[PDB]
């Protein structure tokens, strides 16, 4: 059971709030199925959704990703939340992609005993070079 809605782009951009960035669900970006997510070159771009994480629970976050040509910087896949501690610590669980062939990355993390902010998944492309980024099969599972 994937906590991310439509992590495969098989339902287009459905389940993903429009943040106004150049993110499309298109055949050229597919790792599998009929579509993948394409984050346009030339601009920073991201999308995300709130994720219903449980406390003291272990999760695996994974995704396939590639740039179409060598980028200036990177694109991150992140699950993030604040702790409910005195310092109000911000936790980012991050996969950082810079590669130009399809590359699978994953991170295993265990959630704290309480959240200080609503957990979110975020895909964020810092890079604004000419290369497009393709993301597909984005997965967050207990
Ligand atoms: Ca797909």
């Amino acid at each position: 059971s994937n906590l991310i809605v439509n992590g495969t782009a098989e339902n287009g951009m459905d389940g993903w709030p429009d943040w106004g960035y150049p993110v499309s669900a298109v055949p050229e970006a597919a790792y599998g199925g009929t579509k993948g997510f394409k984050l346009s070159g030339g601009k920073q771009a991201g999308m995300g959704q709130k994720v219903a994480l449980k406390p003291n629970t272990t999760y695996i976050l994974g995704a396939w990703g590639k740039f179409t040509a060598k980028p200036g910087t990177y694109c991150d896949v992140i699950v993030q939340y604040h702790l409910k501690d005195a310092n109000n610590t911000y936790v980012q669980n991050i996969l950082r992609f810079t590669e130009t062939d399809w590359t699978y990355k994953q991170v295993v993390f265990t959630t704290p005993d309480a959240f200080g902010s609503d957990p979110e998944f975020v895909l964020w492309k810092d890079d604004a070079s000419n290369a497009d980024f393709y993301a597909d099969n984005i997965t967050l599972v207990e």
